[PDB]
């Protein structure tokens, strides 16, 4: 049960000794700062995503109080939004709109996604310093979304701003460490949610055919399918939870290929690999610091703990996907290996909408930038940072050219 410090210095760069340490010691332990327990392995993890002895709704945690006064401003949110809907409420939404996330239906996007990753590399490839986070992931997973929602690209830095700052709003009074001003957070939430109510606005006046957004509003006018508040919710999440997240993959995938020569010489070979691949960053270097959540709805055992009703419990995803017990020659980066049983994108009734869309827009921008830059070097360690969710990457400084 010994020493879990996600926030020291060093954590985000390689937690992976720290955590193997606690995995090997224990099933589970209690985190006092985090004021929750801490599950380290694949298969306690995985049973406890699809045991509905523990929720996801924050209302059911201890703090339920102190956590829905905190921002205000994302109440809505944090009631009607995938998270917080009761499992009735939340399998409906998730009907409406799974469809439009399929791996068919955002085919369609590949198109802009491509041109977007162009343009990043037309106009920044000629200096000497390309970073791979600031002047490429960065501008481009809300080029994707609103593509999706058919925002204009003019809107974008708005929108990312609105997303990373959300992500991080979420996280305050639930999650320790959230490095950033409130005041700022506030701003940028208030002003994205404006913008977002602008951009619906505009939809029921304009509706749209084989559209995501006028089929939420559609749902919405009829019978009882939708809320306006479920819909904003939803919107909202989306924009939250594809910003930050895919840019980290993006920049671990092309950290990673660039660490291991053997990975990217067979992703050369095999172009068709480069999906496995990035399923394999994922499963061997997780982008969470910590993981997910859920919360006990009654008094139980497990793992040899007394779990409290109302009490937190954090899912240690980058531990358990590095579980010997499941993955063979788990500390080893196997583009060829069955990535099958990776949690990455979870599992059960909140499994992750946007897969599909993020292994899109990695493939395209690792794929290209590796196409048209096959000697690329990194020039200098990576700097990582203290968001309280990712080990978030600040800048990946390469050279595409090398002399
Ligand atoms: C590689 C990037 C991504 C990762 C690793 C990821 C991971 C996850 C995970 C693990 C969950 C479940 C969390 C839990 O059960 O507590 C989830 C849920 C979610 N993800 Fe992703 N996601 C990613 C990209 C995206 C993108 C591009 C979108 C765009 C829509 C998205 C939207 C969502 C939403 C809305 C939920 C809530 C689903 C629900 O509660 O029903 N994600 N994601
Ligand atoms: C990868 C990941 C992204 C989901 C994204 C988010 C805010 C989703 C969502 C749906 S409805 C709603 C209000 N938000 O959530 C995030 O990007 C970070 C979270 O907002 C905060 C609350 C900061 C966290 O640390 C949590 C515990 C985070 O690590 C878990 C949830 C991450 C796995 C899911």
């Amino acid at each position: 049960a010994f020493d879990f410090k996600p926030f020291a210095p060093g954590y985000a760069e390689d937690p992976f000794p720290a955590i193997e340490r606690l995995r090997e010691a224990t099933p589970i332990f209690y985190w006092d700062e985090g004021r929750s327990w801490v599950l380290t392995r694949y298969h306690d993890v995985s049973a406890v995503f699809r045991d509905e002895r523990f929720a996801v709704s924050r209302e059911e945690w201890e703090s339920s109080a102190e956590y829905s006064s905190a921002i205000p401003e994302l109440s809505d949110m944090k009631k009607y939004g995938l998270f917080g809907l009761p499992p009735e409420d939340h399998a409906r939404v998730r009907k409406l709109v799974n469809p439009s996330f399929t791996s068919r239906a955002i085919d369609l996007l590949r198109a802009e996604i491509q041109r977007t990753v162009d343009q990043l590399l037309d106009a920044r490839s000629g200096q000497e310093e390309f970073d791979v986070v600031r002047d490429y992931a960065e501008g481009i997973p809300m080029r994707a979304i609103s593509a999706l929602l058919k925002v204009p690209a003019e809107c974008d830095e708005k929108f990312r701003r609105f997303g990373s700052a959300t992500a991080r709003a979420l996280g305050v009074g639930l999650v320790p460490r959230v490095d950033e001003e409130t005041k700022t957070l506030v701003a940028s939430v208030t002003e994205g949610l404006a913008l977002l109510h602008g951009v619906l606005d505009e939809r029921r006046r304009n509706p749209l055919e084989n559209d995501v957004l006028t089929m939420l509003l559609q749902a919405e006018a009829d019978g009882s399918r939708l809320s306006t508040k479920e819909l904003v919710a939803l919107v909202g999440a989306i924009i939250a939870a594809g910003t930050d997240t895919t840019i980290y993959l993006i920049a671990f995938a092309v950290l990673n290929l660039l660490r291991s020569p053997e990975a990217l010489e067979l992703v050369k070979a095999e172009p068709g690999l480069m999906r496995n691949a990035l399923d394999e960053v994922l499963r061997f270097e997780n982008i969470l610091r910590i993981g997910t959540v859920r919360f006990a709805r009654q008094d139980l055992e497990y793992c040899g703990a007394s779990i409290k009703k109302g009490e937190m419990v954090f899912l240690l995803i980058p531990s358990a996907l590095r579980d010997g017990t499941v993955f063979s020659r788990p500390d080893v980066f196997d583009v060829r290996r069955d990535t099958s049983a990776s949690l990455a994108y979870g599992r059960g009734p909140h499994v992750c909408p946007g897969v599909s869309l993020a292994r899109l827009e990695a493939e395209i921008a690792v794929g290209t930038i590796f196409r048209r830059f096959p000697e690329m070097k990194l020039k200098e360690t990576p700097v990582f940072g203290y968001h309280p969710a990712f080990r978030n990457i600040e800048s990946l400084n390469v050279i595409l050219k090398p002399s």
